[PDB]
């Protein structure tokens, strides 16, 4: 039930660092990378251009590991 996900706040471009305006914390379904995952994911980069909106999901981050 109420589990945020990380989603993206702006469209992240392919192989970029990720940093805190790229990413805020909504409830949505079906439920992604928890929202306090955030500090982890800072720098971190995507393997695919991310819609601004989509929920960030642990295969999307490169090197990302729960």
């Amino acid at each position: 039930a109420n589990q945020a996900s990380v989603v993206a706040n702006q469209l992240i471009p392919i192989n970029t660092a990720l940093t805190l305006v790229m990413m805020r914390s909504e409830v949505v379904t079906p439920v992604g990378i928890p929202a306090e995952d955030i500090p982890r994911l800072v720098s971190m980069q995507v393997n695919r251009a991310v819609p601004l909106g989509t929920t960030l999901m642990p295969d999307m981050v490169k090197g990302y590991a729960a």
